[PDB]
């Protein structure tokens, strides 16, 4: 996964792929 706001954590848009 690619973390889109950096925070340390996945979720939302970022688990989409
Ligand atoms: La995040």
């Amino acid at each position: 996964f690619i973390d889109t706001n950096n925070d340390g954590w996945i979720e939302g848009d970022e688990l989409l792929a």
